[PDB]
C-alpha cells in the first residue's frame, strides 16, 4: 500500500527498525560513560568529551537510518531503549574496552544487516550501509585497539610511558 | 563520601534522575513525532522538523540536568527509556496536542522538584530550574497553544482560513 | 502671564488638551487590540503588531500634541484616561470595524480642532495640524478600509480567496 | 478552558492586571512631570527627558507584565488610567522626592506580588519579577536617591555648590 | 532614615557586612596561598596563578556585596580582616584542600544568608545570591574536587599518572 | 638554607612585610572611603571612584612588595589587616585629608624602608623603591595637596568658586 515502496523487504525494514535500536542504544551507553568521567570523583573531563562525541554519531547513525527506512517505505517502530550495561564504569581501560566491544557488536549488526540485503538482492541498502557505516566502523574500532594500547603501555610500566612521552613530545 | 557535596538531598538527588529519564522519554517522542511526519503518505516536512528540533531541546535538557547532577556531586543513574505512547500520530491538530500535553507533564515535573527543592531549602536548584527550564516550559507551552489555535482556525472553515491569509500575508 | 504665548485662544489651548486625552485613549485601546490577538485562543500576532504600532503613533501624536502645547505657551492638562470600550476584540474584521470607527473619531477631532483655528485665526495649528495629522489619518484610513474589503474577501468566499491569493501569489 | 494554562491562580492573575495599571500610571505620571519641565517658564530640559525617558520604562514593565500574563494563559483586563495627582511639580526637588515615592509604590505592589506568588507556589511568577523587575526598581530607587542628595547639596549652600562642582569637574 | 531603604532588614545588613569580611578574609587567604608557590623553594607558578585570580575573585564577591549594601540603603561597616590560618601551605594537595574547605565555608555562609532573607522575606537578596554567587561557588567547588581527583591520581601511582597523561595527550 | 638569598638582611626581609601589611592597611582604608561616597545620602560617586582607584594602586604596591621578597629569598609573612580608623568619612575634604595623612605615613614608611636599606648595603631594595614607590607617593602627595586646595577654595567663597570655573571652563 507505500507508493513508493520497490525491492524493499518486510525483512529488511524489521532489521533497519532493530538497528535504530541498536544504535540508540549504544548512544545512550556513551551518555552514561561521558557523565560517570564527569563526577568529581572520576574528573577526566577528556574522556568525558571523547565519549559524549560518541554518543552524538551514534544518534546520528541512529537518524541516518530512520530517514532511509522512510525514504524506502518502510515504517519506522520505536522500542524501549533499555538503560547501559553498567551504572558506573572503572577506570579509562575499563570504558575503552567496553566501548569497542559496543562497536564491534554494532559492526557485526551492520555485516548481518548486509547479509540479509545480499540475500534479499536489495543493492540500496549494501549501499547504503557502504556509505555511511561500515568504513566509519572499523576507522572508530582501529581508534579503539589504538587507545587500547596506548592505555594499556601508559599504565603499564615507566618504559610505556616513556615510549609515549617520546612520540607525543619529542617526535 | 563525595567530597564535593553540600546541601544536596537524596531526595533532589532522586527527582533529578528521574526528571532526566523524563527529559530523554520526551526527546524519543519527538523523534517519533518527526519521523511520522517524514513518511511519504504524511509528507509534512515542516512538522518533521519542528518536532526534530524538540527532540535536541529536550536531549539538551536531560543533559544540562546531569552536567547539574555532578556539579552538586549527586550520581547520574539511568533508567529503561520507554517507547513513545504511539507508533502513529494522527494529523497536525493530533501531534501538536500529543505535545502540549507532553510539556505540560514536563512543566508540572519541573514545579513538582521546585517544591521538592524548596522544602530541601536547595536554592542552588531552585535557580538552576529558574535560569534554564520554568520560562522555557512556559515559552514553549504558549508557542503550542497558539499553534493549536490555528491549526484549528485553518481546519476549521473558510473564514478561519480566511483570518490566518489576511494575518500572513497583508499583515 | 506667559512671555511667549501670541496669538493661542485658551479655546484652542482647551481643545488640544482634549485631544490629547483623545490620542491617549486611541493608544490605550490599540494596546488592549493588541494583547487580545497575542492571546493563545486568538493567535494572530501580526493583528497584535499591527495595533501594537498604531498604539505607538497615536502616543506619538499626543506627545506631538503636547509639545506644541508647551511651544505655544498653552499649559498641558492631564484628565483620567478611559479604558477601551470591550475587554474583547471578536474577529480580525470586528477589531479593523472598531478601529477604522475609532481613527473616523480622531480624524473627526482634528477637522474640528481647525474649524476652531481657522475661528481663532490662527494659522500656525492649522499648519501643525497639516504637517502631521491629516494626511496621516487619511492614509491610515485608506489602508484601513483596504484591510475590511480584504478581511471580507478572503472570509466571504472561495472567489473571494481565490482573487486575493493570485494578487498576492501571482502578482 | 484555557489550553495553556498551569499552576496560575487567578489571585495573581487579578494581582497581574493590577500591576499593569499601577505601570501605566506611573508612565502617564512620569508624562506629566516631563511635559512640566518642558514648559517655557520651567525649561529644565534634561529633567524633561529624565523623565521622559521613565514614562517609557514605566510602559515596557506593563506591557511586559501584559505579555507574561498572555503566556501563562491568564486574561489581560484593563481598567480607567487615573490621571497623575499633581497638574504642577514644583522644583526638580519636588518632582524627583514625587519620583522616588512612586517608585517605592511600584516596588512595594513587587514585593507583594511575591508574597502572592510565593503563597500561590507560582515559581515562574517569582523568576519573572526577579529578572525584569526587583533589581531594576533597586537600582533606580537607589539613582534617585542619589539626586535627592545632590539636588540638596546644590540648592543648600555654596559648601555643597563647591564639593559638586569639584566631583564632576576635577574628579 | 535612609531614604531610599525598602524591605531591607537590619539582620541582613548585618550578614551583608558580615560575609563582606568573610569574602576579604578569603581572598588574603588566596593572596598568602599564591606567594607560597611563588617561592623559589616551592616553585609552582601557575598554582601561584590560580589563586591569585581566586584572590581576585573573592575580593570582587566583596564589592559587589558592598555595592549591593549601598544598594538597599544599608551601611557597609568594615571589621579587621584576619590573616590567613597558615603561613606555609605544604603541597598543591594541601592547597587545593585548603581551599576547597575554604570555598565551602564560603558557600555555607551563603545558603544561610538565603536562609535569613527567606525568613525575612527579601526577594532582592536571594536574586542577587543567586544571580552572583550560588552558581559561581558551585562551579568553582566542583572544578576544586576535580583538582583533588587529579592531583591524587597523578601524584598516587604510574596507573594514575599514565591515565592522566592519556587524557591530556591522547585525547 | 634559601638557595638564591643573598645580600638580604633579616632586618629588610621583616620591613618589606611589615611595609605589604601598612599598604594591604591602605588599600583598605580606600575601599572604607570609596564606599562611604557611594551612599545614596553621600552620593558623589566621582570620589568613591577617585578612592576605589587608589584601593587598587595600594594593593598593587603590597603585589610588588610581595613579588620582590619572593625575588630576594625572603618569606612573604601576613599579619591581621586592621579595620579602617573611621566607619563614615565627612565631607570631600575631611576624606582628602584622610587620604594625604595616609598617603605621607606610606611615604614616610618608604623612606624608613630605604635608610634601613642603606645601612644594611642592600642597593636592589634602594633601586625597587626608586623604581616603584618614590616617585609614584610624590606625584600623589602633590595631586592630594592640589584637591585639598581647591575644594577648600569651591567650598570657602564665590571668589575661589570664581577662579576655579575660571580656569576650568574658560582656560
Ligand atoms: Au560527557
Ligand atoms: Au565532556
Ligand atoms: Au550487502
Ligand atoms: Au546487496
Ligand atoms: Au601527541
Ligand atoms: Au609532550
Ligand atoms: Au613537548
Ligand atoms: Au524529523
Ligand atoms: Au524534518
Ligand atoms: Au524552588
Ligand atoms: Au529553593
Ligand atoms: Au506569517
Ligand atoms: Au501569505
Ligand atoms: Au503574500
Ligand atoms: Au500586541
Ligand atoms: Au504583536
Ligand atoms: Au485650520
Ligand atoms: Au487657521
Ligand atoms: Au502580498
Ligand atoms: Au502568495
Ligand atoms: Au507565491
Ligand atoms: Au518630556
Ligand atoms: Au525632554
Ligand atoms: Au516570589
Ligand atoms: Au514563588
Ligand atoms: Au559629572
Ligand atoms: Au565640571
Ligand atoms: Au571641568
Ligand atoms: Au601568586
Ligand atoms: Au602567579
Ligand atoms: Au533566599
Ligand atoms: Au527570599
Ligand atoms: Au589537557
Ligand atoms: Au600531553
Ligand atoms: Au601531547
Ligand atoms: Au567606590
Ligand atoms: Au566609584
Ligand atoms: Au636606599
Ligand atoms: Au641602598
Ligand atoms: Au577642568
Ligand atoms: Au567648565
Ligand atoms: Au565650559
Ligand atoms: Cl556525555
Ligand atoms: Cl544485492
Ligand atoms: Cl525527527
Ligand atoms: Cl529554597
Ligand atoms: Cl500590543
Ligand atoms: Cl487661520
Ligand atoms: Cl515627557
Ligand atoms: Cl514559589
Ligand atoms: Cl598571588
Ligand atoms: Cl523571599
Ligand atoms: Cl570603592
Ligand atoms: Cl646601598
Amino acid at each position: 500500500s507505500s507508493q513508493i515502496r520497490q525491492n524493499y523487504s518486510t525483512e529488511v525494514e524489521a532489521a533497519v527498525n532493530r538497528l535504530v535500536n541498536l544504535y540508540l542504544r549504544a548512544s545512550y551507553t556513551y551518555l552514561s560513560l561521558g557523565f560517570y568521567f564527569d563526577r568529581d570523583d572520576v574528573a577526566l573531563e577528556g574522556v568525558c568529551h571523547f565519549f559524549r562525541e560518541l554518543a552524538e554519531e551514534k544518534r546520528e547513525g541512529a537518524e541516518r537510518l530512520l530517514k532511509m527506512q522512510n525514504q524506502r517505505g518502510g515504517r519506522a517502530l520505536f522500542q524501549d531503549l533499555q538503560k547501559p550495561s553498567q551504572d558506573e564504569w572503572g577506570t579509562t581501560l575499563d570504558a575503552m574496552k567496553a566501548a569497542i566491544v559496543l562497536e564491534k557488536s554494532l559492526n557485526q549488526a551492520l555485516l548481518d544487516l548486509h547479509a540479509l540485503g545480499s540475500a534479499q538482492a536489495d543493492p540500496h541498502l549494501c549501499d547504503f550501509l557502504e556509505s555511511h557505516f561500515l568504513d566509519e566502523e572499523v576507522k572508530l574500532i582501529k581508534k579503539m585497539g589504538d587507545h587500547l594500547t596506548n592505555i594499556q603501555r601508559l599504565v603499564g610500566s615507566q618504559a610505556g610511558l616513556g615510549e609515549y612521552l617520546f612520540e607525543h613530545c619529542t617526535l
